[PDB]
């Protein structure tokens, strides 16, 4: 069912979605480091710091994103970043040590409980990598973010991706005509989450340089 | 009373020296992040430091960093910034999730060294003297380090006689504060020393440089 052009759109979304790569140093810390509230927080925030970078990269490569007005590009990424990070974080769980660090990191259950139920609801959907990648592009190119001067130009970028995802939900899950709707339902659900804690964190950058002090590069 | 050569040393050292709970924790670790960088640049400028063998340079800075950081935190804390009378930094510390285990001795040390009415020159010389401690683990040439440390102790002991001649205890009190820092538990600070925290809140996310 995909067209050649639909195949190519999908191809370039997958290459840029892959190429995401979490340094082994970060993933090794999860098992090996001390478990204490401060170390746990610094490890989760270092991972999230890697995710923001990957997210911003992925956004800049999205098909047509660079064609948009520069002030609207800023506003689109500002509006979408929290929900896109939430979606990313789910992929990381779907790790038993990672959860125990999250549950003793000083972060309030106010924010941990909704996220963990969200992860379960995502695992139930049996999402392919192709489906994560498309849904991430879709949440990012949302034409209704605040502060967008030209909503129709963002609609033009989003709509081809919505078409491709819908065709993929038909092919891969013919017995479930409600698969596509249920994917979009997860994005609807993220918009209802409390974004305030994530917005407070979104500008912070945490990196472990545990290289001799004397040889460190600033 | 300082010799011309001692004045040359002092002015050089001074020129080199003059270069929610989660949210409070990030702010404090960002400040400390800046302090490590300053401390490392100051160390590289110490007279003679670059002439030491490379492994002894690494050993000195590694073995002395915690103490030098604690001394820098005392200098900042007692300045009560930005006003000279603000309790903001103390309030952030008390609500940052850091345990009383680590806060209590730091506060006790800030009060103790605060009563000595430290000058910047005293801080700069005491930092240099901490870093050039010849007795650290893993130093091969202890005698060369001791030779670098000695003229700084000499300048500092003179500065104490010049500026506090009625308080002959003053140099001894400075050395006793260094023994306190050496004896404090370093485990928490060693855990934090390699972490680097910065708030990139001045650009939109799209324009941030990675
Ligand atoms: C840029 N920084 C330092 C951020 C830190 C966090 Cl915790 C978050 C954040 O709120 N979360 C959501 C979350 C998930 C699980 C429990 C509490 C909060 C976030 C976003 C991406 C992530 O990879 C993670 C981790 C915990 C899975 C690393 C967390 C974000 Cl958005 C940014
Ligand atoms: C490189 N990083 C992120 C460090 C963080 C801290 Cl809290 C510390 C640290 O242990 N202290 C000591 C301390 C002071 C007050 C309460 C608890 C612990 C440290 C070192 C330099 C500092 O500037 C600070 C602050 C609290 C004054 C920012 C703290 C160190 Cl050494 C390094």
């Amino acid at each position: 069912e995909l067209t050649p052009d639909q195949q190519t759109l999908l191809h370039f979304i997958m290459d840029s979605y892959n190429k995401q790569r979490m340094p082994q140093e970060i993933t090794n810390k999860i098992l090996k480091e001390e478990f204490s509230a401060e170390e746990n927080f610094l490890i989760l925030t270092e991972m999230a710091t890697n995710h923001v970078q990957v997210l911003v990269e992925f956004t800049k490569k999205l098909p047509g994103f660079q064609t948009l007005d520069h002030e609207d590009q800023i506003a689109l990424l500002k509006g979408s970043a929290v929900e896109a990070m939430f979606l990313r974080s789910a992929e990381i769980f779907n790790s038993d040590l990672l959860e125990e660090r999250i549950r003793n990191s000083g972060i309030s259950d106010e924010y941990i409980t909704p996220m963990f139920s969200f992860y379960k609801s995502i695992g139930e959907l049996k999402m392919t990598q192709e489906e994560y990648a498309l849904l991430t592009a879709i949440v990012i190119l949302s034409p209704d973010r605040q502060y967008i001067k030209d909503r129709e130009a963002v609609e033009k970028l989003q709509e081809p991706l919505l078409d491709v995802l819908q065709k993929l939900c038909k092919i891969h899950q013919p017995e479930n005509p409600q698969h596509f709707a249920e994917l979009l339902g997860r994005l609807t659900e993220l918009r209802t989450f409390n974004h305030h804690h994530a917005e407070m964190l979104m500008s912070w950058r945490v990196n472990d340089h545990k290289t001799p002090l004397l040889e460190e590069i600033w």
